[PDB]
């Protein structure tokens, strides 16, 4: 019940994956897997009241991180928010829909 924001979401963007090389400069080259799972995993986009963002970051087939970028602004305009955020180490691991 917690996929990578399927439906509206892409496979690690050139932007989202940059987040994996910024705050995750270890989780991005740690798993050092022999595939393409060393970067962002995907980012789904859905409004809410500012524009919610589901940044599921990829850390390899064994490690995996996650985030939810949110530009909070439900009319009252109160800075942003990030109900999502996680490191890796088979912790935030979780099946995905896309």
């Amino acid at each position: 019940m917690i996929p990578g924001g399927l439906s509206e979401a892409k496979p690690a963007t050139p932007e989202i994956q940059e987040i994996v090389d910024k705050v995750k400069p270890q989780l991005e080259e740690k798993t050092n897997e022999t595939y393409g799972k060393l970067e962002a995993v995907q980012y789904k986009t859905q409004v809410v009241a500012g524009t919610n963002y589901y940044i599921k970051v990829r850390a390899g087939d064994n490690k995996y991180l996650h985030l939810k970028v949110f530009k909070s602004l439900p009319g009252q305009n109160e800075d942003l928010v990030l109900t999502g955020y996680q490191v890796d180490k088979n912790k935030d691991d979780e099946l995905t829909g896309f």
